């Protein structure tokens, strides 16, 4: 694959791995690296914890307009909106925007304590087909990426069939999958939006921890009805705990996929 030299190079270059799983959703059309190899998963689980929360909510097990006492004790770093409601409530609705469109936390952490914990996000990707993500601890631990630790990672691969069973598939009714998927878009954090032509909007989730772990997983929407499945996990080579995060080497990524795609 030529596109396969081009990514060694891209390794080769900054000194990183990168796991790619990206897919026309209209041609059927995919390419793919190291797409099942592990990599720490860091924020992409709070899309699965969204996900399991409209699942639920669904069938009336719990109610998206339930209120949740946000304990300024609880409060993690990285939770803007949380923090504004410490010792008042927000609702499980609030809570999903919070962690999806800016990654709070905390918000994520009140989800998981809502649905079942990080076992309950595991047992979710199994339900959709994933079998490789596992979700062991809470945040913020969970973004420790040490190389070769199973804890809390996923694969490309894996990661872009519950992507694609929640936004795309029948992981939820289609209406939910719609609400799914506008909030998603309403997200202020997405490192692929920077690769891509105007006209084009994504609905995906990003996640940044330790050894420069940085991952994006969703969808890219273009002008003219374009659907492409994008998953991107990208480590450094390095066992630097405290790399420099590859937010920019994403957007690259994104444009340079993209041609084969399309």
């Amino acid at each position: 694959a030529p596109i396969d030299d081009q990514l060694a190079e891209l390794e080769r270059r900054d000194n990183v791995l990168i796991g790619l799983y990206a897919a026309n959703l209209q041609s059927g059309r995919r390419i793919t690296h190291r797409p099942d190899e592990m990599f720490a998963m860091c924020s992409t689980f709070k899309g699965y914890v969204a996900a399991r929360v409209l699942q639920m909510a669904e069938h009336g097990e719990i109610s998206l307009d339930n209120r949740v006492f946000v304990d300024a004790d609880a409060l993690v770093p990285n939770s803007p909106v949380t923090e504004a409601r410490a010792g008042a409530e927000m609702t499980l609705a609030e809570l999903c925007q919070a962690a999806l469109q800016r990654s709070d936390n905390t918000a994520a952490n009140l989800l998981l304590k809502t649905i079942g914990g990080p076992a309950a996000v595991t047992a979710f990707a199994r339900s959709v087909g994933d079998e490789r993500t596992r979700l062991d601890r809470w945040e913020v631990e969970l973004n420790s990426a040490i190389p070769g630790d199973p804890r809390d990672t996923s694969t490309p691969a894996a990661l872009a069939v519950g992507y694609r069973a929640i936004l795309a598939g029948d992981a939820l009714s289609p209406p939910q999958r719609g609400l799914l998927e506008d909030w998603m878009r309403a997200n202020q954090t997405s490192s692929m939006r920077a690769g891509l032509p105007e006209g084009w909007t994504t609905a995906d989730k990003t996640g940044s921890g330790d050894y420069g772990s940085t991952n994006d997983a969703g969808i890219a929407f273009g002008p003219d009805g374009q659907r492409l499945l994008l998953v991107m996990m990208t480590r450094s080579q390095a066992h630097d705990p405290k790399a420099e995060n590859l937010r920019p080497l994403i957007g690259e990524l994104t444009a340079l996929v993209l041609p084969s795609l399309l």
